[PDB]
C-alpha cells in the first residue's frame, strides 16, 4: 500500500501528535496546500506574515507538547521566517518546517528561478543553522524514512527541523511513514547517573529544584511535582520556565530572577547547596542576573540529553529516563511559603501602571475566574507577566526576540479546544505582528489581549534614558481593532481597566482588545530592578 | 628582534627540541640556509621524507619533547603524510616544517611547480593530520601563532603545521613568547582524583595498564611510584610496550589478550579495577579478545579527559591526575623472558632471534632502546629485553623501523639502537641506512628476512602476491657504508649478533633468513583471534 | 545478471582500457587483491612501496593514454600515495585510486581501527584534495552509478579519482557498471570556437603550435600532427610536454625553455603572433623561464576543457572536439629546421659530463637502435633528457616530485609489450625509489637505468652552492644492484659509458644499471642555462 507524498508526511506529523498546520502559501507551495486542505488530515490556519506562521507553530508545539507545523513557500516565505525558528531553535520548541521548492528538474533551463538565493541550494544552507536534522524529499524511494528521521529528530533533541519538498514530489507514491530511529540508552549508565543525582540532592542541607524548558517539552511536569513532592523539596522555575508546573497540587515557591526577583527565592536558590537545574537553559536571562555568583559547576543539570554534576557528565540521559529513574528509587511522600501574587487593584480615576495590569487579572482569578494560559511578548509585558495568575504561559524569555505575543496566543488559541489565551503585549511588539488579530475571526478564535502602550520602546530607554530613538508615536491600537474585526477599547484610568477586563471576558465571539495606556517612565517592579542591577 | 626562521628554531630548542630532521627543495632554501647557518639546532638530513617524519617521530618518543620534519612545498610535504598521519594517531608532537612560495608568488598568471590544485591544498590537506596549524604570513603575528600552535604539540602531544613562505624566512620578528597556558579546574581534578583513588582501593584486584601518553608526558617514573603506593601490578598495552623500562620493579607483562601471556591476560581480563592510563582503545590494543572488555567498566585517562562510572571529568591533563593521586598517597611475578639460544645448524625462526637478543643482555649487556617496524619483528620484539621499545603498534604503517633506530640513535648521545624489521618494510626504508655515516650513528639491524609479506600470508595463505623475491640485503650494505651478514642458521645468528655488538663506526646489518611459514607464536595466535573475530 | 562488486569493478576498468592493476596489499584490502588475482582480470603487479604504486600506474595511463589503476590498503597504503597522486593530478593523468577500507559494520565497538586516521572519513577528505572524483562503494544498488560517474570523471578530465571499498563489499553483488555519463558539447559554441581560433592562426604572421599534456591524454598526438601539417605552421612541445609527436612525419622543432633552451626556438615561440598553447599546463616550469615576458593574454590557450583567446573563454570545449573541428576546416596539405640533437660521443678516458651521456644515447640511436621511451626523474636527468632521442618521454615536468623516474620506467615497461624502457635519474632520486628495481625479476622486465651519480643534490646546490647540506655520500649503486637481482656497472670515462651503454642493449633478462659518476658542479648544458637566468 503506497499513498502520495505529502499525504505520507501530513498522516507522519499527525500520529505523532501534530495538531494543525499554520501557512502562508506561494506557487511553489500550492500543490502542497492543497493536498493539507482537501485532505484535512491536519487543521490548515493561514496567518497573515510569516513570522506569525512560525510563532503560532512554536506555540502550538509548546501547548500541546508536541510538534508544531508551519508551512511556507520557497525563499520569500522560508527566510521571512527565519527568525521565529531560530527563536524555537533557541527555547527548544519542534517546529516542523515545511517549505515549497522548484520541482526537481526546474531550474535546468538557463533561468533564474523567483525566490531563490544565490543558488537553488541557498535556503537549505541557511535553514541548516536553525534546525537540527533536514531533508530535501526529492526521492521517493528514500522520502519515508528520512521523514521518520527528521521527525524523530525533532521530537528527541526538541528544536526544530526542515523538510524541503520539490512540488512535483507532492503527489509522488511513497509508503507510508515508519516509527522515528531509536536513541539508544545505556540503562547502566542512567543507573549510575540517578544514584548519584540522588546521593547529591539527599546529601544537600538546603537543596532546590530547578524547573526549566524541558520539563514540558518532554511532557514531564505531573511526574516532576511528583519527584519534588518525594524528595520533599522546594521548586522553582527559572524566568523562561515561567509558567510551569501549573497544574501540581503544590505550585512552585515562585520563579527565579536574581537581583530583579522575590528576595526571599532569590536567597534560597543562591544559597543552595543542592541546586538542581531540571531542564534548564543555561542563559544570561535565567542566571547572569544573580545577586550572588552562582557557581554552574557546582549545581546539578540536566539538559540536552545529558547530565553535569561534580564536575563530570554522563552522556546520552534523556530527561525522562533521568525522571523516571529518581522516582523509581523514591518512596511515595508520607513547605515554604509561595511568593504572594500582587492583588487587590483600586479601581478608581488614578492612571495605570504595570502592576496595576498584574492585580486587576490576578482579582479576577482570586473572585473565581479560572485563570488563562498566557501568551507574552517581550518587553514590559513579560516582566510584568512573572507577577500574573496563569494556567501555564508562553513566552521568548530566551531568545527575547519581540513579536512573538500575538501570534503565540493565536496559535495556541487554535489548539485550546474553546478555552481563551490572555496575551500582553506592548505597543513596540504590537506594530511587529499585533496585526495576526485580524486573523481571529477566520481562525475562529477570541483572544483577550492587554496591550501595553507607552509608545515608547520602554525597556531600551530604560538601559539608555538619554536617547531620543526609543521615542514612538501615539497608535490608536484601539480605535484600529473594529477594522480587523475584534472590539477595542482604550483605557487610560485603573476603574477603566477593570471594567475593561470584566466585559472583554464577558464577551466572546471576537478579539479583545484593552488597550492600556502607561505613562513612560512607569515599569514593573521586576523590570527596574533586572536594570536598577 | 631577530629573522622569523631564526626565532622558530630557538622557540623549538627553548620547547626540548633535539634536532631538526629534513630534505631541502628550491621554496625550503632560505629555511634550510638559516637552520645550518645558526646552528641552533643540529640539521639531519636523510634520503626521503617518510624517514624525515618517522626520524623527527622517533626523536620526540625519545625524549618526550618535540621533533622537527622540515621539508620543502609539496613534493616534499605531501610525501610526509603517511608518517604524520601515524605520529597523530600515535600521538608523537612532530612539528612539521614546511617551506611554501613567497607571500607575492603565484600572482603572475602560472602555476607553480608543487602546487596542489590551490596554493591553499596542501594546508587543507595537513588540517586533517595535525591539531594546530599556521601560515607564518605576517610577522607582526608569527611570534603569537608559532607559541599557539607549538603550545597544541605539546599539550595534546599532536603533530602541527608550520607553513612557511619563502620571503618570510629572513623577516623580522620579536622573539617567541611561551605557549598560552591551558588552565585545569582544580576543583574538577580534586573530584576526580577522588572518585579514581576510591575506585582503585575498592577493586579486590586492581590492575595498572600504562600506555602512550605514560611517556608523552614524562611520566614514567611518577606511574611507577602511583603503582607502588597503590600495591598493583602494571601491565601495557601492546602499543605501550617499551614503558617504565628502568622503573625499580618493571611492569609485570605486556597485554595482547590471547596472543599473550595467559597469566597476564588473566589478570588483565578479570581485573575489577582496570585503570587505562593514557591509553589507545585500539583493535590492536584490545580486539585480541579472549573475554570480551567491558570498557565502560574501566578508569579511562586518555585526551585530556577521565573516563569511569559512566561519566567523564573533560580537561584533566594526564600529569595532573597522577600528581594529584600522588598527592593523596603516602609512600610505600614477572613474565619470564625466553633464553637460551641453541647456537647450532638448525634454521632460524623468530623466537631465536628473540633468545639471542636476550641471552646477550643476560650475560652482562646493557639492554638497547628497540625499533620496531610492523611485521612479525614487532611481535617477536614483545618478548625481547630492551631499554625502551618505539614501534607503529597502532597506526601499524610500515617504513617506521629504520628511519625510527635512525632518529633515536641521532639524539641518543652515545647509546646504539637496535632494529629489528622485515624485508618487506626494509625494502620501503631500510635505505635510509646508507645517511648513518654522515650522521655519525652505527646502529645494530635486525632484518627478518623470508621473501615474504609474511604478516599477509597469514590472514590469507591461499594468495600467491605475498611471495616475494629474495633480496640480498647483507650484500647490498656495503653500497651504503655499513656492514652487513646473512645468517641461515642459530649459530651463525649468535656470531653475527656479537660481531655487530664488537663493531662501532658503522651500521651492522644482521640479516636473518627465516624460513617461509615461520613466525612467532604471538603473531600466529593474534591473526587466528583476528580471523574468529570477524567470522 | 548481476556478479561481485570487485569483479563489476575490474571489469568496468579493463572495458575503459586499463591494462594492468598495480598495488599494494593490506589485511583490509585482501579480499579485493583476491579477487583481482583470481579472476586475472586485470594483470596485477605488485611492488615494494607506495610511492612506485602512484608513479607506475601514473605512466601506464600515460604510456597507453588511458586509466591507470593503483591499489593499496586503509591508511598506511593509501596516504603513503598522496604525493604520487598529487602528482598524476597536476599533471593530468588518470589515475584511479582504489583502496581498501573496514567494512561497514566495522568501527562500531568502541575501538580505534589501525590505519585510521582522525577519523574512519579521515583518508576520503584527504583524497578529495587530490582527485577529480570520489566514491566509497558502501552501497550495492548505487556502486554501478557510482564507479560509472568515477570512472567516466577520470576520463573526461584526466585527472586521479578515488575509490574507498569497504572490505565486506568486495563480493557484494552488484549489475554490471554501464557507460560513463555523458558531458554535454555545444555543437555552435564549438563551431564558433573553432572558426575564431582558425581565423586567429591565419592572421598571424608567425604563428606556433605548443602541444602539451592534453595532446597526448586525450589520444591526439597523430591529429594534432595533421593539424599543423594542414595549418603549414611549425610545432614545439612546452617542457613538460616533452616526447610529444615523436612519431610524427614531421617532428616538433623543438621544446621550449625560454632563456635555457635553443635560442631560435626561444625566439620563435616568444615572438609569434600567434602562439596556439594546445593542451598545456600553464606552469612556471613551462614559461617562467621566458627570456621576454609572454603575454599569456595574446595567446590561444585550449585546456581543461575550455578555450581562451581574445580575452574571453568558451567553456565546455572538448579538446579532441576542437582539433576535429579544425581540421574539418582544414582542406589537406599539397619548413624551419630543427634543433639539432648531441652527437658524437668522445669515448676516450675523459670524465663523464651529462651531454656525454645525451650524445652516447643518441649516437646508437643514429647507429641503428630504434630510439626507446625515457623514463625520467626530476634533477639534472631531466634536463639532460631534453636532449636526448627519445620514443616518447615521461616525467614530472611540472609537478617536479621526485621519485618518479624508477617506478615510471617499471611501470611503462610493464605495459609495453617486450619494449625496454630507457630510464635516467640521480642519486638523490634513486635513493628514494630506484630500490623498486628489485621487482624487475618478478615482473618480468629489464629496463636500462642511467645513474647520475654526483653524491649531490645537484640542482638545489645551483640554487644555492654556498650551503653543505646538499653535499651526499657516494652510494655504491652499481655494487648494490646484484642485490637487487640486475646487473650493475660504474663508469667514470666516456670510453667505459659508451662501452657500458651496448652492453646493456645487448643484455636482457635483467634489468640495467649503469651508474654514471659525474663530478658535482658538471651540469647539463639546459639547467645551468635554466638557473644561469
Ligand atoms: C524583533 C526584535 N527587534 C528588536 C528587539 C530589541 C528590543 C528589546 S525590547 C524593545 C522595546 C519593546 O517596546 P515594547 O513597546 O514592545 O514594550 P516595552 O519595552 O515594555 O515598552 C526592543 C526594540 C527585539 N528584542 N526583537
Ligand atoms: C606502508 C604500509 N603498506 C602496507 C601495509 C600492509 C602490511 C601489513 S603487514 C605486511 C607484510 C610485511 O612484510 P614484512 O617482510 O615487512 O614482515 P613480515 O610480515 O613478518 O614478513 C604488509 C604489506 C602496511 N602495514 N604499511
Ligand atoms: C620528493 C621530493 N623531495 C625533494 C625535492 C627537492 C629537490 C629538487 S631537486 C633535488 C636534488 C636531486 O638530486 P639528484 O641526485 O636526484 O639529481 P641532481 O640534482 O641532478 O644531482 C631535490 C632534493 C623534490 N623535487 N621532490
Ligand atoms: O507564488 C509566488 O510565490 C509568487 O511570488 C509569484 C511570482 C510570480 C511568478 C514568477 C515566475 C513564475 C511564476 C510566477
Ligand atoms: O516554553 C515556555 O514559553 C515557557 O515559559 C515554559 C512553560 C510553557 C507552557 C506551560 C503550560 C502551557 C503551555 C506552555
Ligand atoms: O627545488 C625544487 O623543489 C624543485 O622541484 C626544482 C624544480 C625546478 C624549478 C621550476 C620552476 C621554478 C624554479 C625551479
Ligand atoms: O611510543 C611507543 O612507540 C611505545 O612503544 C611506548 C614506549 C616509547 C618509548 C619508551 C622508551 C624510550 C623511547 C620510547
Ligand atoms: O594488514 C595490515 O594492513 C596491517 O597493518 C596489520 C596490522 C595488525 C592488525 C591489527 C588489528 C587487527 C588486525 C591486524
Ligand atoms: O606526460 C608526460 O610525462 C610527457 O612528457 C608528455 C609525453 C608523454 C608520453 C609520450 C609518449 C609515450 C608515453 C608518454
Ligand atoms: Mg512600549
Ligand atoms: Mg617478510
Ligand atoms: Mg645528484
Amino acid at each position: 500500500s503506497h499513498m502520495k507524498l505529502a499525504e505520507a508526511l501530513l498522516r507522519a506529523l499527525k500520529d505523532r501528535g501534530a495538531q494543525a498546520m499554520f501557512g502562508i502559501p506561494g506557487d511553489f507551495a500550492l500543490p502542497f496546500f492543497k493536498v493539507a486542505e482537501e485532505t484535512q488530515i491536519l487543521p490548515l490556519h493561514t496567518l497573515s506574515h510569516e513570522p506569525a506562521v512560525g510563532f503560532a507553530a512554536d506555540a502550538a508545539a509548546r501547548y500541546s507538547s508536541t510538534l508544531g507545523v508551519a508551512a511556507v513557500t520557497y525563499g520569500a516565505g522560508a527566510f521571512n521566517m527565519v527568525n521565529a525558528v531560530a527563536g524555537a531553535y533557541a527555547e527548544k520548541s519542534p517546529v516542523v518546517v515545511i517549505s515549497g521548492a522548484p520541482g526537481t528538474t526546474e531550474g535546468n533551463a538557463g533561468l533564474l528561478l523567483h525566490h531563490q538565493g544565490r543558488t537553488l541550494d541557498t535556503q537549505f544552507q541557511v535553514f541548516k543553522e536553525i534546525t537540527v536534522a533536514q531533508a530535501r524529499l526529492d526521492d521517493p524511494a528514500k522520502a519515508p524514512a528520512e521523514i521518520a528521521r527528521v521527525l524523530g529528530a525533532a521530537r528527541a533533541q526538541s528544536r526544530p527541523v526542515y523538510l524541503e519538498i520539490p512540488r512535483n514530489m507532492v503527489n509522488a507514491e511513497v509508503e507510508p511513514v515508519g516509527d522515528d530511529p531509536a536513541w539508544p540508552v545505556d540503562r547502566d549508565a542512567l543507573a549510575a547517573c540517578a544514584d548519584e543525582v540522588l546521593a547529591a540532592m539527599r546529601s544537600a542541607t538546603s537543596p532546590v529544584l530547578m524547573v526549566c524548558v524541558e520539563v514540558r517539552r518532554y511532557g514531564l511536569e505531573a511526574k516532576v511535582a511528583e519527584l519534588a513532592q518525594r524528595l520533599g523539596v522546594p521548586v522553582v522555575t527559572t524566568f523562561m520556565g515561567r509558567g510551569l508546573l501549573a497544574d501540581a497540587p503544590t505550585p512552585p515557591l515562585g520563579t527565579y530572577i536574581g537581583v530583579a526577583g522575590d528576595a526571599e527565592i532569590t536567597r534560597l536558590v543562591e544559597e543552595s547547596d543542592g541546586l538542581f537545574l531540571l531542564g534548564a537553559i543555561l542563559s544570561d536571562t535565567n542566571f547572569a542576573v544573580s545577586q550572588r555568583k552562582i557557581d554552574l559547576r557546582k549545581t546539578i543539570h540536566a539538559f540536552d540529553r545529558a547530565v553535569t554534576l561534580g564536575y563530570h557528565t554522563y552522556a546520552d540521559i534523556p530527561l525522562a529516563g533521568l525522571v523516571d529513574a529518581l522516582l523509581e528509587r523514591l518512596p511515595p511522600s508520607d513547605g515554604k511559603e509561595p511568593h504572594a501574587y500582587p492583588t487587590g487593584l483600586q479601581a478608581d480615576g488614578e492612571p495605570i501602571a504595570p502592576m496595576d495590569i498584574a492585580r486587576a487579572v490576578n482579582d479576577r482569578v482570586r473572585a473565581g475566574q479560572e485563570p488563562l494560559l498566557i501568551a507574552a511578548d517581550m518587553g514590559d509585558c513579560l516582566f510584568t507577566a512573572m507577577d500574573m495568575i496563569d494556567a501555564g504561559l508562553m513566552a521568548p524569555g530566551y531568545y527575547a526576540g519581540m513579536g512573538f505575543g500575538v501570534p503565540a496566543g493565536i496559535g495556541a488559541q487554535c489548539v485550546s479546544g474553546g478555552k481563551r489565551i490572555l496575551t500582553v503585549v506592548g505597543d513596540g511588539a504590537f506594530q511587529m505582528t499585533g496585526w495576526e488579530l485580524g486573523n481571529c475571526r477566520r481562525l475562529g478564535i477570541d483572544p483577550i489581549v492587554i496591550l501595553f502602550n507607552n509608545a515608547s520602546w520602554e525597556m531600551l530607554r530604560t538601559f539608555q534614558p538619554e536617547s531620543a530613538f526609543n521615542d514612538l508615536d501615539d497608535w490608536r491600537f484601539a480605535d484600529m481593532a473594529a477594522g480587523m474585526g475584534g472590539d477595542g477599547v482604550r483605557v487610560r484610568t485603573r476603574a477603566e481597566l477593570k471594567a475593561a477586563l470584566d466585559k472583554a471576558f464577558a464577551t466572546r465571539g471576537r478579539f479583545q482588545l484593552i488597550e492600556a495606556m502607561i505613562p513612560r517612565g512607569v515599569l514593573s517592579d521586576t523590570l527596574a530592578r533586572f536594570v536598577q542591577g
